[PDB]
């Protein structure tokens, strides 16, 4: 009658690291934090980490923000503020400030947790689950908690093989036959390859399980360390590995997926192309990421919208759709929409051709537009007859064009070109 | 009198009569009350009266149910239970029992209010707004409250000209130069015409404003009256008219509409054909009912659904859509959808042709189906290759077929034909 | 396998039988169902079964209602309507119009669509804390088709319960419903092994069992009288000792469970919360009880008409109360209770909105909703006078309602 | 006709809930002033927000001019029940404290200017500017009517204050039409009111603006090299010079039960004033009526056990005189007089508490005596400690005001060697 599998999440608290400032998504995060980035027609990226907590039995969450992110706070307020504190459940907004240890010496990810240590101790959790709020994945944290307790570990790090050519952006580790971490290097310019596979490196997913009291001591010591950068990957994980108290958790043990024969899904959405790719996956016939799984639902802000409306064009002609998502509030006049994802309240006027495009909420596409392989940002007013995705040189002049050929259009770019955004 | 326009809704309580069976809707109301009938891809009919209350400043509502309406109670529970009683706001579920006065003498709508009189008196309301919960319309009751007080009336009846050929279903009235009601007949077989116009009759909309303490007295007397059918239209309104204390409120004074040049919108959704018509109106290019007006929004249960998904069919071909509404959770594989309204989580498989059809939530349409001029009820599993709307006699044998040719399909009908549900 | 303890509640649905009339509660249930009976200064009885479900991981609940259900439905609407169905959680209001099993059978179409693997049947008119997830594990490990939670009870009151006999494997061997001559437990004649009205069912097995019962013209359609004996004869029923799953702070204490059948038991259970060390711990954050969080002003104590202070001894005073001096002893005051000057209130339960006039003395009594006690009235000191004006139980507990006071000529407006 | 009801619907309220300060001493070391506990169960910002709701203004922007953890959490818990589709919300609008010089602070108007993009999209016709750190009841809809009837571009709520305290306020002079003729912000020598030298006509920091006019004014002010970007110091005098500013006497819209009483308004600037305003609610006849159902104050509805009174260790009863005891409290015997105990306050045996304000989660040890003091959140008072009886000893251990009111925090106790966990 052992109940440990059910008791561990109740004794745990999840801490979601929700963003230090960055700019790898370019203008896409100019006016919004990365965890607040739109995804899947109706979600924001942070919804996945939070929904993973709820579905894993962890109903106490702390979302740590490193600056005043308006749209992230509003999203938490409107879609993640339904809890009753008397039932041992909450979503706390924990403000961190970016602190410097020197003129150009930044304090790290661990410092954001250290600043809020007084509030976190009062949670009286036995286990602390540290999460990155800017990744898209489904994982059962209760299974990782079970693995963490079974191994007698003080710190357990979720791990996953990644292509070695992209491993320099990750913490890379080496483990023994017991999944105990033997070596750990943070963002190596020369990433060690996995034994028996030089094409891959064993990478850290930024997902940790901690003994609570051990984490408090470690942060107290780290805060007083004059040599530390106060970063989980750069400072804390190597130190725990050296003490022999750190273990690895292979992601397939806890990744939640409908098709058991498939590869484990995990997207860090680092580049504009990866973001564009991850959204369009949901529009394909067989998406890699299953969002119709009632057994692991993703919670978000339930926006009240009119049903998607399709009307004849100015010539009275019908519209055509091929492998596309049309969110609520959209109004499409004829046109051709193919391999695309349209967020809420998107207006597509007559005689349009939209192919492999991601249109964020409130986008207004004027008459006779052709958009290909692009991302149209919030509330853009595309002027009539505009063509995007057909002339590489012209696209790069007007907007942002990635090396792979993916175009990003914002209100500021269009206004710069003389197209009114009212 | 400075702040009266704002104070009146705060001193008012709305009673929504939601016991309607709507038998003329046939199997559509076999397992649900008429106020719980689906509409507009994402609403139920009762949402309009309740949203009208909220937008009018009347945040205290009593929904009277004349039996055990499970799905009506659940809808109120899901989408209309967000109120905080300490802020002088609530939506109360007030159960009434259907009572008989004789062998086949049914007590009326007023009896349902009388049964709950103890609870209603405790509201301490100064004005009571009586509403029908089975109609679709937008109205600002605060304008009617101002009109009611300025006229010094004890009872104010919202009225609107209707075609005389349909006026026998309504209470018909005649008014003087001051909007005071002079004559009133309830559901006349030969409806009196308006003096200005023999093509129209001045009809009652079943929407009343009452002086609260006057309403209580009237119901107490009516409960003891051995000659009364205990009905608002058949009994109470004629009595108030005879006393000279009843006044009329022209609907255009308070009807909310985007286009001021248009005709006032009001649908009683009495027949299957009218219900089918009112739904498809929203799919047209310029709908008569504007559901995109942010200035008078309609509140409902905000169901969490995946975005509407369109995928290629088995042959890898695209889909076509013409003047149609596709709600969230739907997944459409190719096919042709024209002049149709699809509610939530409707599944349309490959090679389908759907024309002038209303598909209620969770309908599963199999491969190679053709549906025309029909209403498909909740959770129907249409078997592969089924054709509807092309053979009039065949449709009438399998399902219900309206006089004008509109077909209604339910789970029970398909189960009788041997199609597993 | 290793995740079974967590996955069983997610595959379960709880059905709360909340049509209870509570005949032995007299006027206390004249205008309200027994699950809607006030308790603990701020709760309704049904809150415990529902809170037990939430704390057990069972977030899908069906509340079956029937008699005098207005105040019960409103309570569910106010305090138990915060769920988001997309996260596989709800509290359904299932109206029933023949015994307890018939109410479940009537709603069988809706319940099947829950697609539950296990069904937990609960009585919504009892006060207790239980972890149903532990009972679910025991149900699966025993391979049972039906598991019945059991507890030893004094044999002199065992005729009100279903009594059972079990073997060495907790398999139910004999079962009799409400026996006039209750069999005693082996090795203890002072006690009988009683059923708590709490069952765990294999879902598909329960549906079949209800289908057969509906077609049985000889059945009374009752869980205890009809279904449990049938399962016992087939050898498919098992017993679950309540201490396995009973939730309690003090591990040395006796398992807490109250059916509050009589006015005296209801009065007793309320005053227990006012004692120094209550048997029922309502300060345990590890098993909290959810209810309607009513917005109330903080309890206000003011000087009496003579400018004197007030005295309190082992009492609970809910929000919105305003007490003018007076003496309140061993009492429980619900929300918005007004106690005027020069009053003496001892061993009394005052339900919400009670107005106590000046110079009143109330002892060993329960005053019902919104009663307006006139000035100088004395209750609990003259037995015969109490019995003439109000209801007086055999043990001497007095029940006062607004209707009784109105009959005596005391205005209730 | 319907103007009285339409004006709040066309308005948006901006609550200024930021601005660092230290007039409350350690009381605001770890919380913003709008987040300061009050009345046993409220935070100060609840009044402005409740005034908006009760005035018909359901769209609110709370500007937080820095990172106030406990203020955001309170909004998240008690003011996040809105449905945006029904034209209602409480927005958290982040402002940062901006400098114009080495010690030249940009003012309250700058915080509104920073969020001008978000505010314009509200598409409001009128903007109501509110201070989120004051305690008062006011019907903003009455002030909106007065603003429109006077044809004003800006209307300033005003009231007479004692001239010896008027230097902390904006002081104004008005003509016979309540038009503002002279305005000076925080004068060292405040002008007296005509016909009463004991009083000055003061600004309450409550403004009604024509929305587009305010946006123009803020655009110009953001580009003004001479402006401190403050409503009182910069904007109001500028509008006054143009002759477009009007005054609104507070009694026109102040909400109060007793019509014969003086208008209630507290800025709670000092520890003594804060202590005073709390204890007023514990008196026999409080100046501020918190039992008025017609103007309820909304807050975080925290789930708490009923206030529990138990015998002390010697089995003796407890005594209470003119006190408020919030939910979750557990008092063991003891004597509680003229005090206000917030939620979850634990008072052990043999205690004497007089004229004291005990904030949430305070644990008072055995045999303690507290007088004329405010004990902050979660203080663990050690056994036998005495406060409020020795002025010199009190000033050494804690903070002691001029008037003799003592403030105790967890840090002060831990500094004295008394464990706080
Ligand atoms: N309809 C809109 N028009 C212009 N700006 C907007 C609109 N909606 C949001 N924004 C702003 O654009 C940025 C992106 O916000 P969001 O899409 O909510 O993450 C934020 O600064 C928003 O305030
Ligand atoms: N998916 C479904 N399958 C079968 N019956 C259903 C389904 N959804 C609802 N019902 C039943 O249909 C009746 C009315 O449904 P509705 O008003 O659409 O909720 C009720 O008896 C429901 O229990
Ligand atoms: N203040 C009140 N005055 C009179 N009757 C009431 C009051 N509050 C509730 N009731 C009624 O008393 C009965 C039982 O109330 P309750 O305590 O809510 O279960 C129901 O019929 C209620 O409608
Ligand atoms: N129980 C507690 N013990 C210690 N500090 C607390 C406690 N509750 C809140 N605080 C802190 O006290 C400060 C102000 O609290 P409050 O404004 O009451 O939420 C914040 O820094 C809180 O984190
Ligand atoms: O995950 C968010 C963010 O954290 C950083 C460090 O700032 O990297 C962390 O997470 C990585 C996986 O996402 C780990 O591999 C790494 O060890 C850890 O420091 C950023 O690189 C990343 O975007």
């Amino acid at each position: 009658h052992l109940m440990l599998a059910r008791q561990l999440p109740l004794k745990s608290v999840a801490l979601i690291l929700a963003g230090g400032r960055g700019t790898r998504l370019k203008d896409l995060t100019n006016k919004r934090a990365k965890p607040a980035v739109h995804f899947g027609g109706k979600f924001r990226i942070i919804d996945f980490a939070l929904s993973n907590c709820i579905n894993s039995g962890i109903r106490r969450m702390g979302v740590i923000t490193q600056y005043q992110s308006h749209t992230l706070v509003q999203h938490i307020q409107r879609g993640w503020s339904f809890f009753n504190e008397e039932m041992n459940e909450f979503v706390d907004l924990l403000p961190a400030q970016q602190r410097m240890k020197g003129e150009n010496w930044y304090r790290g990810t661990a410092d954001a947790v250290t600043q809020n240590l007084d509030i976190i101790r009062r949670y009286k959790a036995e286990y602390v689950v540290i999460l990155a709020g800017d990744h898209i994945y489904k994982q059962d944290y209760s299974r990782m908690l079970i693995d963490h307790v079974e191994k007698g570990a003080r710190c357990t790090v979720a791990c996953m093989p990644v292509p070695i050519e992209e491993a320099s952006a990750f913490g890379v580790m080496a483990v023994d036959e017991n999944d105990k971490i033997i070596e750990f290097v943070e963002k190596p310019a020369n990433p060690p390859s996995m034994p028996n596979d030089p094409s891959k490196s064993l990478a850290s997913m930024g997902i940790y399980v901690f003994d609570a009291d051990y984490l408090y001591e470690l942060l107290e010591e780290d805060d007083r360390d004059e040599n530390s950068s106060h970063d989980f990957g750069k400072d804390l994980i190597p130190k725990i590995t050296e003490a022999g108290l750190a273990y690895a958790h292979p992601f397939p043990l806890s990744c939640v997926q409908s098709d058991p024969d498939a590869e484990p899904y995990w997207r860090d959405v680092g580049t504009l192309e990866a973001y564009w790719k991850a959204n369009l996956d949901l529009a394909s016939v067989v998406p890699e990421l299953d969002m119709y799984d009632r057994n692991w639902p993703i919670r978000t802000y339930n926006e009240s919208l009119p049903p998607a409306k399709f009307v004849q064009d100015r010539s009275g002609s019908h519209g055509m759709t091929l492998n596309s998502l049309v969110s609520g509030g959209c109004v499409i006049s004829g046109s051709v929409v193919v391999q695309s994802v349209l967020f809420s309240r998107v207006r597509v006027n007559s005689f349009c051709n939209i192919d492999s495009a991601v249109l964020l909420p409130e986008v207004w596409v004027g008459r006779s537009c052709r958009l290909r392989r692009c991302v149209i940002d919030r509330a853009c007013v595309i002027p009539e007859g505009m063509v995007i995705g057909e002339n590489a040189e012209e696209d790069a002049r007007r907007f942002y064009r990635s090396e792979e050929g993916i175009v990003l259009v914002t209100r500021e770019m269009l206004r710069k070109l003389g197209h009114k955004q009212e």
